[PDB]
């Protein structure tokens, strides 16, 4: 189950998990996968309910994880609805989940980790491709 409401949350791909660091200012930081984290809580996630999905804040950054330009996904200080929410949807495989754009009729692009750090893109659901499989840690 999504832990909502968990301070401690990682975001974990693979051995890699998501980093986000405060904006030195329409402004926004890359959303890292990486096995280093560059500070304090950088690597520290809040999900809580937004409507009939989840908003994901960087406990570090304080930033909002958002669609920003070409389907990037970033960290942005400012709260947007309609860039800032997600569906997390299980992916059937021990405690994978796919982040999605929430799109009435389904089939939204989902969070895709790029084949060192690595950033996120959203790109059609493979079902079978782990790049785009999402696991959630708490502490």
């Amino acid at each position: 189950k999504i832990p909502l409401d968990l301070p401690g949350t990682r975001i974990l791909n693979g051995a890699n998990w998501a980093n986000n660091s405060a904006t030195e200012n329409n402004s926004g930081t890359l959303i890292i996968f990486d096995q280093s984290t560059p500070g304090q809580d950088a690597d520290r996630w809040l999900i809580h309910n937004y409507l009939d999905g989840y908003k994901i804040f960087n406990m570090g950054s304080n930033n909002w994880a958002s669609v920003s330009r070409g389907n990037t996904v970033l960290g942005v200080s400012e709260f947007d609805g309609q860039t800032c929410k997600w569906s997390i949807e299980y992916s059937g495989n021990g405690e994978e989940f796919w982040i999605r754009v929430p799109r009435e009729g389904g089939g939204g692009a989902v969070w895709t980790i790029k084949p060192g750090p690595t950033t996120v893109f959203l790109d059609l659901l493979k079902e079978t491709d782990p790049n785009q499989r999402i696991k959630f840690a708490v502490d």
